[PDB]
């Protein structure tokens, strides 16, 4: 075990930020080794801006998330950097500056449009309806829901937008165990998950031991984190290989779920999950003036 999805880099840091863990990964998108990183200081590592701008955002200690940092080496260049706090370490997680031609990007406009769409929405049904059409949209995913969660956790896909040639999954009910309250808590505390290509090789992270806590490192707020057999299955089922959902919160509470699916791998960089993140806000919002 500790492992993560391979679009990324996940560069563990110590609360002084030593270089204490890492994905096997480094050396394929940075060219540094991964034991030649271990031990290692960030401001050797980082160039003087990026060590300025991690020291800034680290510099209040109870700042558990961080806005996206370009992250620069050394011997570099740029990535895109999100950070988190958990199990008393800093987990940098980097994205690739490589931009895929199939992938989408320039979300502001196609982002304040559907904010606009939305805002015009009447009904809490046409409001979410609007959304998923919406956020597909924004993303170009083949087909995008809105999975709302009833009392018992069970949900039904109360709307729907998609390509004509995928098939329908608009009034489904599932039970609450395909979303299980482990799954669910993680979404009330980082709002979007990826799964870019559900037939992905896990990449561990070495050491898979926190030097801190004694105990393994738990990735369960790293963005890139590993996803269970189970799911997988499930969605290898339905022919969709790639998946992206935006937790819509009332408060911490789950009210539900925007459910992207494409056919085949689809990613969405940091800029278009951030412009969902916001969609699924103004929703969240809504729906609470119309309930
Ligand atoms: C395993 C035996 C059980 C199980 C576990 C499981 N599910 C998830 C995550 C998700 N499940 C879904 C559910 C749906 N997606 C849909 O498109 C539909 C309607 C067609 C449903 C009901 C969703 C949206 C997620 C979130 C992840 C994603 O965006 O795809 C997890 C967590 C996986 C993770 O790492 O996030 C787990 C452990 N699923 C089952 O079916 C079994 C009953």
């Amino acid at each position: 075990p500790g492992a993560i999805q391979p679009h990324g880099l996940l560069l563990a840091l110590a609360a002084d930020m030593t270089i204490v863990a890492g994905s096997d990964n480094l050396p394929e998108l940075t060219g540094l080794a991964i034991g030649a990183l271990i031990g290692r200081s960030a401001a050797d590592v980082f160039d003087s801006e990026t060590h300025n701008r991690l020291t800034i955002a680290l510099a209040e200690p109870g700042a558990a998330v961080g806005a996206p940092i370009t992250v620069g080496f050394t011997m570099r260049a740029g990535f895109i950097g999100s950070w988190h706090r958990h199990d008393q370490l800093i987990f940098l997680e980097l994205e690739p500056p490589q931009r895929d031609v199939a992938e989408p990007q320039a979300f502001f406009r196609r982002t304040r449009s559907a904010i606009r769409r939305l805002q015009a929405a009447e009904t809490l049904e046409s409001a979410c309806a609007a959304a998923a059409q919406e956020v597909r949209k924004i993303t170009g995913f083949d087909r995008v829901m809105i999975y709302r969660f009833a009392s018992d956790f069970s949900g039904e896909v109360i709307a729907e937008d998609r390509c004509a040639e995928v098939e329908s999954k608009l009034g489904l009910h599932y039970p609450a165990s395909t979303v299980p309250a482990q799954a669910r808590r993680l979404y009330t505390i980082n709002p979007v998950r990826i799964i870019p290509d559900i037939n992905y090789r896990p990449v561990p992270v070495t050491p898979d031991l926190n030097p801190v806590t004694g105990r393994p490192i738990d990735l369960s707020f790293a963005i890139l984190r590993s996803v269970s057999p189970c799911h997988l299955e499930f969605m290898r089922n339905i022919g969709m290989h790639g998946t992206m959902s935006i937790s819509i919160l009332r408060g911490e509470r789950l009210w539900g779920l925007i459910v992207c699916h494409h056919r085949t791998p689809y990613y969405v960089d940091l800029d278009g999950r951030q412009a969902c993140e916001l969609v699924a806000q103004v929703l969240a919002w809504q729906i609470g003036v119309m309930e």
